[PDB]
């Protein structure tokens, strides 16, 4: 830790939090085990308010070098803040830990997937509404998400729905054990490897899918290898049953051929803003 860069670790002061403003309680895991080692935590304010947080040890982090690479990712999703992106409260310099808040409902797919939870058409839209201002926020800082659908969202105790996995709250499913997401893809990014803000559009055209259809899989009957020619021969997913016809024209100008054709996170904010509007709640 002495070993590490003096004006490195003057830059990444302001993100890091110190072992007396935070209580880890290593003994209770979150989510049964289904988000890998995140424990319960508890983080103090300045003015000693107690936040409930969720606690990440990054076990993948050994050596000096990879340590001073983590402080980078940390300093920069520092500086992204807004109601619908998933914030880094924090990081502890044992293996380096990752302070992100506590989110109640878990992530936005099994929410919806859970047959006691009823949220209707509008609530639905209203989430896709919320993940479409996230991603209109972090596309303007020119931040390419690259795995955007509704597991890799979470709801707060407010029903806010936080774009995850990304930066340092990246491989959020990554479990132990002891012995590419291509029907979410662009049809470019599946051709070419690479990822634009055009790529995230696509995504979020097919999150918008599983939202309507309560997290049903996109594509069941079309092997992953087999997408590519799908979607070349113009075929695309259909209009889930509870679905209002301009949104599944919005999810369908998202799977345009040509990304210049998509909207942009703007203007997906605009069309669904103004059908979420058209429900009475
Ligand atoms: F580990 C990560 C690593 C990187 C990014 C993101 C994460 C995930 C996460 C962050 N903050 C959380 N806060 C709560 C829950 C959670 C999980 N399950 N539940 C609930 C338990 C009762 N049943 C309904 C779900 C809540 C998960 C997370």
């Amino acid at each position: 830790l002495s070993a590490l860069n003096p004006e490195l670790v003057q830059a990444v002061q302001h993100v890091v939090i110190g072992p007396s403003s935070l209580i880890v309680h290593f003994n209770e895991v979150i989510g049964r085990g289904h988000f890998g080692c995140v424990y319960h935590g508890t983080l103090l304010d300045n003015d000693g308010k107690k936040i409930h947080c969720a606690v990440k040890s990054l076990n993948r982090i050994t050596d000096i070098g990879e340590v001073s690479q983590f402080l980078t990712e940390g300093i920069i999703m520092k500086d992204f803040s807004h109601p619908n992106v998933l914030s880094l409260l924090g990081i502890c310099l044992g293996s380096p830990l990752v302070v992100l808040p506590y989110m109640k409902h878990g992530d936005l797919r099994n929410f919806i997937r859970n047959e006691t939870h009823n949220p209707t058409v509008k609530d639905l839209i209203g989430f896709g509404l919320q993940v479409a201002k996230g991603m209109k926020y972090l596309a303007s800082k020119k931040f390419v998400h690259r795995d955007l659908a509704a597991r890799n969202c979470m709801l707060d105790e407010k029903f806010t729905v936080k774009v995850a996995d990304f930066g340092l709250a990246r491989d959020m499913y990554d479990k132990e054990y002891y012995s590419l997401p291509v029907k979410w893809m662009a049809l470019e990014s599946l051709q070419t490897q690479k990822f634009t803000t055009k790529s995230d559009v696509w995504s979020f055209g097919v999150l918008l899918w599983e939202l309507m259809t309560r997290g049903a899989p996109p594509y069941p009957d079309v092997n992953t290898f087999d997408i590519t020619v799908y979607l070349l021969q113009g075929r695309r997913l259909l209009q889930p049953e509870y679905c209002p016809d301009p949104l599944y024209e919005v999810m369908l100008k998202c799977w345009h051929p040509k990304a210049e054709m998509r909207p942009s996170f703007s203007e997906l904010v605009s069309r669904i803003s103004a059908i979420f509007s058209t429900f009475i709640g």
